[PDB]
């Protein structure tokens, strides 16, 4: 699709055999989970922006289904206030930005 | 133009007479900047996000040129790790996600 920001950009995403939302983060490298289930093998890590840092948990490999198109890669889970896709991410969904 | 997010969507502005660069930021509800030198009047504000708060100020009707397209609105200033434009500035230069 073409997405305009007069509203936050948030999809359907499927991760973990779960159904959650989450928002298209150009501004983010990385992307970060609130607390869920996911399966196998991670690493603690510290990640910070405005305001302070939170501890994350680094998943790798994770298949995530991005508004219907697949994508395999890092996910940080954690604190964050919202579920966001980062760049990590929207480079394999072929997401652009355009003005 | 079109950007990919391969690398981080950085663009100049021009603001307050000054040119800065900034991140096109779509997981932004707000456009928020390094401490920097506005004229005129503002408001004490306090803006959360991953890893707690900030205490930013609030300048409204700022006059901010985003790569080359004029936009006219609210910009907050305080201790933010990089400078933001958020969605309030990316729907008046008519910025749009696509994939
Ligand atoms: C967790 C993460 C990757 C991003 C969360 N942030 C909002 C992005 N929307 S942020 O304001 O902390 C932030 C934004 C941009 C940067 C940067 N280095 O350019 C660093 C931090
Ligand atoms: C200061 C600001 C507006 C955004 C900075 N952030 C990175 C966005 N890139 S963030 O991670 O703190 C954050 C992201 C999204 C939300 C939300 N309510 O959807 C709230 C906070």
């Amino acid at each position: 699709p073409q997405i305009t920001l007069w509203q936050r950009p948030l999809v359907t995403i499927k991760i973990g055999g779960q159904l959650k939302e989450a928002l298209l983060d150009t501004g983010a490298d990385d992307t970060v989970l609130e607390e869920m289930s996911l399966p196998g093998r991670w690493k603690p890590k510290m990640i910070g922006g405005i305001g302070g840092f939170i501890k994350v948990r680094q998943y790798d490999q994770i298949l995530i289904e991005i508004c219907g198109h697949k994508a395999i890669g890092t996910v940080l889970v954690g604190p964050t206030p919202v579920n966001i896709i980062g760049r990590n991410l929207l480079t394999q969904i072929g997401c652009t930005l355009n003005f």
